């Protein structure tokens, strides 16, 4: 089955400071973590990668990063892919996060809280989801829900 791994994170471990937000009282490097996947289901035509915190106290969690329309041959996202280190491959789109912009912005939980930061890769059965960069994480999620063949995730914990 689809497997997601990372050179930076380890499922269940504390999110390294390199991926923590650089503002809101924090001083992390704010760099998106490397992600890599294997064993993709037959019929996969594209992938969606997201970072979500289900514990943010907002009534709907918090989308930290949303990448859509990665081509069928994608098997990796280098560190900093969502931080402006690299130009986007043709057709790939980073959509809108709860930070009101596109791209990766890291963890920045409230005082005394410990939250889960879930990185997920979804293999879809369609080549392109029809959204533009203003699409919200829920709008991308609705598309993923109807087109997902498989998903795999890594969860990092972060507190303070």
């Amino acid at each position: 089955s689809l497997k997601l791994i990372s050179n930076d994170l380890r499922d269940g471990d504390k999110l390294p400071h390199r991926h923590v937000f650089n503002g809101m009282g924090y001083d992390g490097d704010n760099i998106s973590p490397h992600l890599a996947w294997d064993d993709v289901p037959a019929g996969t035509k594209s992938f969606v990668v997201t970072c979500y915190d289900p514990d943010a106290p907002t009534g709907s969690g918090w989308w930290h990063w949303v990448v859509v329309n990665l081509p069928a041959d994608t098997r990796v996202l280098p560190q900093g892919f969502g931080s402006g280190l690299v130009a986007m491959p043709d057709g790939v789109l980073q959509t809108r996060t709860d930070f009101g912009k596109t791209g990766y912005d890291g963890a920045a939980p409230p005082k005394g809280e410990t939250h889960r930061y879930i990185f997920t890769v979804h293999a879809l059965d369609i080549e392109r989801i029809d959204v533009d960069e203003g699409a919200s994480g829920a709008m991308v999620g609705f598309n993923v829900h109807f087109h997902s063949l498989a998903s795999a995730s890594i969860t990092a914990m972060f507190s303070e």
